[PDB]
């Protein structure tokens, strides 16, 4: 198992979401195989990959949470070396390290917001309707090649707090037509349990 390593950010502090690339696909593999990564990390969902596949990792309550389909049981890249989880939840395809230093946490969300948006590897914000507990229908429907590389990024409400993690997308011929996301509550749940 080599480590799951940062090569990348996206921001939600401004007024402006932005993605901003860290790390070529020539030092990820070097991070990887030895698990100390130097750079400095910002934001509040890192872009990560292990060695052929990129997602997404997002930041709450000083957790950085992906999903399990992703990381595996993998470390991630540190600078003080490889760090193992904390939390891994198979049943709810959820993984969680400790967020690393400079990693802003998103506040999870009270609101029962119906109105949702999506954040993509790509910093695209797109509206979503919660229809259930772990439900969304995309209000513009995308090819479902659109969506792959953003597992593990953040659901949020209009006031930009965390409702819950991208998981898998709900897709009818090759469209997505909705999102299933890991609920806000139950990274809470398992942070509460042994
Ligand atoms: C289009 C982009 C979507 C978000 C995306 N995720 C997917 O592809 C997910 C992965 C797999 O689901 C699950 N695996 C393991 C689990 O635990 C170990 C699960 C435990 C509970 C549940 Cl919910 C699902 C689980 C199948 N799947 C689908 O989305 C599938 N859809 C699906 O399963 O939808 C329903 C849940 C509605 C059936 C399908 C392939 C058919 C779209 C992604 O981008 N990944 S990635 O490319 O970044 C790269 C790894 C990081
Ligand atoms: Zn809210």
């Amino acid at each position: 198992k080599g480590s799951v390593v940062i090569v990348g950010r996206i921001n939600l502090s401004g007024d402006t979401a932005y993605a901003q690339q860290t790390r070529g696909e020539e030092g990820c593999q070097e991070t990887s195989q030895t698990g100390r990564d130097k750079n400095q990390v910002e934001g509040e969902v890192q872009i990560v990959s292990t060695a052929t596949q990129t997602f997404l990792a997002t930041s709450i309550n000083g957790v950085l949470w992906t999903v399990y389909h992703g990381a595996g049981t993998r470390t991630i890249a540190s600078p003080k070396g490889p760090v193992t989880q904390m939390y891994t939840n198979v049943d709810k395809d959820l993984v969680g390290w400790q967020a690393p230093q400079g990693s802003r946490s998103l506040t999870p969300c009270t609101c029962g917001s119906s109105d949702l948006y999506l954040v993509t590897r790509h910093a695209d914000v797109i509206p979503v309707r919660r229809r259930g507990d772990s439900r969304g229908s995309l209000l513009s429907p995308r090819p479902i090649s659109y969506l792959k590389g953003s597992s593990g990024g953040p659901l949020l409400c209009p006031a930009g707090h965390a409702v819950g993690i991208f998981r898998a997308a709900v897709c009818t011929r090759g469209v997505a037509k909705a999102v299933d996301f890991i609920p806000v509550e139950s990274l809470e749940t398992t942070m509460r349990s042994p």
